[PDB]
């Protein structure tokens, strides 16, 4: 009766992230690389700016590669529990994934270890 | 030496939004979501998620919202134009450290119409202390 919106697809690797804030906390640049194991992998910079708490801003759109992507940033669970979402989007294949990185795992500069993957959802855009 | 690989996919049930409409008043400045959580567990959780703006609050990111154990933020992206506008929401069980985003187009939602069938996603562990 349900429809599971779970492609039939290997999962996503998001490799080798970092996060790198300026000394202001005004810019933040993420680096990450998306392997879906069906094509070569594509490398992302993507920068997020913002007056104060570039950690804390929304960014993108970003194009890199086939993939349009955003993040956003939540608190709802206070600072100690602060996590990013990333929302990363193949438009030619209608799939979407969500990487979600806590603030602890990200905030020293270094590069998140192990690499996590996730299962894309189908958008039925 | 490197650890291997993690998939962030928890051995769950996929959760499964149950009956989702979304109900705007006239000057869309402010949009009802309604929806069941059914994680297969437990009793579905009967949800009510309201978002509010100055204008386009079908536009406009929500949340946080508590509905029973579930913390619902949600935004929209018209990155792809406007007849492939999005709602992403997220879904969070702080107690189970786990999150789902369904994503709903507006063709989908369009007039308060259920969406039909019920669409279920795989939740994913959120490492949260």
């Amino acid at each position: 009766a349900d429809k599971s919106m779970m492609a039939a697809v290997p999962e996503w690797t998001i490799t080798n992230l970092k996060r790198v804030c300026n000394a202001g906390n005004t810019s933040c640049t993420w680096t990450f690389g998306v392997d879906t194991h069906l094509a070569t992998a594509t490398s992302c910079t993507y920068v997020v700016k913002a007056n104060a708490n570039a950690s804390q801003a929304s960014g993108g759109p970003v194009t890199c590669g086939p993939y349009t992507i955003t993040s956003s940033w939540s608190g709802q669970f206070g600072p100690n529990n602060g996590f990013t979402t990333f929302a990363v989007t193949d438009f030619s294949k209608k799939l979407i994934v969500w990487p979600a990185y806590t603030d602890v795992q990200v905030q020293a500069g270094k590069v998140v270890s192990p690499n996590q993957s996730y299962a894309p959802a189908n958008l039925p855009l």
